[PDB]
């Protein structure tokens, strides 16, 4: 697709057989979500925003599926306002950033 | 230009007769800088990232050069751990993300 940003750029996420919303974040490193429990084994991850810092799950090769590409990625699971798709995903997705 | 997200996408911009650079983000509705001081009236504004919140300046009609687009927008001013362009100017630079 091609998204303007009149709006915030939310898409549809598949994760863990759920559907979730989640905000495509340039500003984002990594991607973190609130509202999914994921299985197996994690180790815990400090990130960073405007508010100070987090603790979060990082749970590694995780699958995901975002428009219909079906990515493996590293999730991040812990509080955050929004879910959030960072660029260690979009690069999977080939997204760009035009003007 | 069309940019890739394998790195952090940092552009430099000019404001208050300065060069500075900053981050583009989809995830900011709005655009916060930490490293230049705006002259005349502002207006208390909280804004909301991972982390929690924080207390910034609201300037109105900052003008403001991207890549040779000169754009009017709110700009704010206070603590962040990256100057950030948010959707309220990338709207004016016509950027969409394309995948
Ligand atoms: C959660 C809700 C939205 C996502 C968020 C992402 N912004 C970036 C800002 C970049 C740093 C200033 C962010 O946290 N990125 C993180 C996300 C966490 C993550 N792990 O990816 C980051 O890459 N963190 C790296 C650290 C970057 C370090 N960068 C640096 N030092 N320059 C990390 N590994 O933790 N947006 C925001 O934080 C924005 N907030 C908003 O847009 C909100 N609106 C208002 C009006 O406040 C809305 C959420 O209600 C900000 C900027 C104010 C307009």
């Amino acid at each position: 697709p091609q998204i303007t940003l009149w709006q915030r750029p939310i898409v549809t996420i598949k994760i863990g057989g759920q559907l979730r919303e989640a905000l495509l974040d340039t500003g984002a490193d990594d991607t973190v979500l609130e509202d999914i429990d994921l299985p197996g084994r994690w180790k815990p991850k400090l990130i960073v925003g405007i508010g100070g810092f987090v603790k979060v799950r990082q749970y590694e090769q995780v699958p995901i599926e975002i428009a219909g590409h079906k990515v493996v990625g590293t999730v991040l699971i812990g509080p955050t306002p929004s879910n959030i798709i960072g660029r260690n995903l979009m690069t999977q997705l080939g997204a760009t950033l035009n003007f």
